[PDB]
């Protein structure tokens, strides 16, 4: 079935400029769209303005998109669920103002489509994995892929993955999500662990590309991280019992080398200022936007420890986001290895 | 060992941007360094000059690399030979001008690094074939990664894969090539096959990543073409033999990245060109430097054709390049395949 589906009525529960921009290809597919954000004032003025003036400037809403802060209002008749508030957010946000937005989805079976990346700083758990705390996992589906929040918004093209643990499912989102004007295009798949693990450790590689950059690194560099840092994707998504296919699709390469190669990448911009001397608590002071890799190091660390999975490259930024680790220091002990094979498995016989 | 080698002397053949930023790698591990070009009054320019004013502005040479017309001159005494004249010229160099070169390598069985990229017009054949017919296949290894000319050549942070089928002989050449002020770092592989059948697509698939930027597309575009071209650059290192090892390696994914990623890409600029809409005959008439994509798109489609490997990007790239297809109408046929899987193998159980 290439054939799209339409809704009467889409939620997003995610007010930044991801859920702003799914909220824009959603309206596309649904007559109504209902963004959650949890202050009404706030609220008020992305409505009157027509444009997310909070975290998405410059982009003029859809008519049939409307802003609310409450809860109920928001997910009453939603046929879909997307979340996309931050994973050190997420608990929060159930724990506060969840209670009947389970009921419902439960009582109505909705499809619930996780759209957070990251790990959760004491638990180590994957977004969809806070969620499946809540709500019942048969529900829950994963997206994940090359997809900057300003080209979605704006329709520019953009394939992402949908990861689902039943294929059918994955297929039957696709086909909700997916646009007949080819600006969004979605893929399915199984691999809901591969997915997740790319999209919280390319975040955390991502704050590396950035201090290449701010150290005055170049594009060679760059090349080079992505490439090794790939292989650190794939090392946790084994340990973690996913099969893999997503390492070198969408979610993994697709959007790991999107992300280490653009200061439109929040992480990728921690990690230019990183680079340049200045001091995290500076960063996140002055900063308007999540980079989730920055939460996302610690317990990323703590969890490969647990699994005796070795992440140089993640470790050593790591050891700069929170150990203060001059980046230069971590640089030197990075390439202390000496020489080495590639050493990578071969794909054939 | 992880110990670096250092020589009395190197040979490069191969003049352009490429060569002569090898031969300022060689130059911080060998006494002399000469670099062979074809024509004498530009040679002695470039001496004079101490900079390769044709093929590399801008670049101070350093002291211990002479420029000469004379085959015999530039490689006595040499104990490591490069390769680096373009794809399409090899055969006529050594027809012309190798008959001493080739006695002398084999006779001192000097390493011979070859460091072209592309596909033969005729013979369907890698750079490390051409030469192949000339010289034993014992003496021959290639180089192979993300490693922009102008970046190498200044010494900024570079990985690049060398390939042989002995594996000794591979970390021999990584301990020779790589320099102490780690800025230029190899990694040994016996993938010779993968890397050269990488280095050979990803040529074409960049001018395609060009296409793109062209006809205004996005870097989450860009990102989707980074990721389906890997595709076919795996299927055809499958139908040629390769292990595929270096498919996700420097030599694939490390330098597609990479030359999809940045008009300093010859191949990119091409691309973009077209996506713009100058036809290919003022595109080729106006260039200072070699776009090895052009004319590998041709041999390629023949050779995959002759193998029932699908390359559907490359083989729009070919249409729009040989065949004057509008790019927009390459693009149109290219996303109207309808809604699928996407179908990566898995990598673990
Ligand atoms: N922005 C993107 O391009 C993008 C974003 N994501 C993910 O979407 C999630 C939402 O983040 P966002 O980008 O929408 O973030 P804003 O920073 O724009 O929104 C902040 C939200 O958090 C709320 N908020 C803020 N503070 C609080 C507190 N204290 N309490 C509760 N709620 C709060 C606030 O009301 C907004 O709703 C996050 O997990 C991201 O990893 C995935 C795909 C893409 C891209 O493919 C992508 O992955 C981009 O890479 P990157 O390197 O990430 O740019
Ligand atoms: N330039 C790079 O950054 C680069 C280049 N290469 C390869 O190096 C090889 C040599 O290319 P070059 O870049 O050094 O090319 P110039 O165009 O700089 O030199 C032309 C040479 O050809 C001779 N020449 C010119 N016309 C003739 C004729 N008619 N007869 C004989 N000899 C001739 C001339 O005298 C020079 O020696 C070629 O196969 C490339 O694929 C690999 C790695 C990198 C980078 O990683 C890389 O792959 C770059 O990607 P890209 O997309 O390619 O930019």
């Amino acid at each position: 079935k290439d054939e799209l589906l339409y809704l009467n009525k889409a939620v997003v529960f995610g007010s930044g400029a991801f859920g702003t921009a799914l909220a824009m290809v959603l309206s596309k597919k649904c007559r109504e769209v209902c963004v959650w954000h949890m202050n009404e004032e706030e609220v008020r003025l992305v409505n009157e303005k027509r444009e997310n003036v909070l975290f998405l400037k410059g982009v003029q809403l859809a008519s049939n998109i409307t802003f609310t802060s409450d809860v109920e209002k928001a997910y009453n008749g939603a046929e879909i669920i997307l979340f996309v508030i931050p994973t050190q957010f997420l608990r929060g946000f159930f724990e506060k103002s969840g209670g009947n937005l389970i009921a419902y989805a439960k009582e109505k079976q909705v499809p619930v489509l996780v759209c957070t990346k990251g790990i959760e700083r004491s638990t180590l758990k994957f977004p969809a994995e806070i969620i499946g705390e809540f709500l019942p996992s048969p529900l829950l589906s994963v997206l994940a892929g090359p997809s900057f929040a300003i080209e979605v918004a704006t329709g520019v093209f953009t394939c992402v993955s949908i990861a689902s643990a039943d294929i059918n499912v994955a297929r039957r989102l696709q086909r909700i999500m997916s646009t007949g004007d080819r600006s969004f295009v979605c893929w399915a798949t199984t691999d809901t662990v591969g997915c997740e693990v790319a999209s919280a450790v390319k975040n955390v590689l991502a704050i590396g590309s950035g201090v290449a950059n701010g150290l005055g690194m170049g594009l060679n560099a760059r090349a080079a991280l992505i490439m090794r840092g790939l292989l650190e994707i794939r090392d946790l998504t084994a340990a973690l019992g996913g099969d893999g296919s997503a390492v070198f699709g969408l979610a993994g390469l697709g959007d790991l080398q999107l992300t280490c190669s653009s200061e439109l990448s929040r992480n990728f911009t921690v990690g230019k200022k990183l680079g340049k001397g200045l001091p995290i608590e500076e960063i996140q002071r002055t900063s308007k936007a999540v980079a989730e890799g920055v939460a996302t190091a610690d317990p990323l660390m703590r969890l490969a420890k647990q699994l005796k999975v070795k992440m140089p490259l993640c470790h050593q930024i790591y050891e700069i986001v929170y150990k203060k680790k001059n980046p230069r220091d971590a640089l030197a002990d990075l390439l202390s290895c000496g020489l080495q094979d590639e050493g990578l498995p071969p794909l054939f016989k």
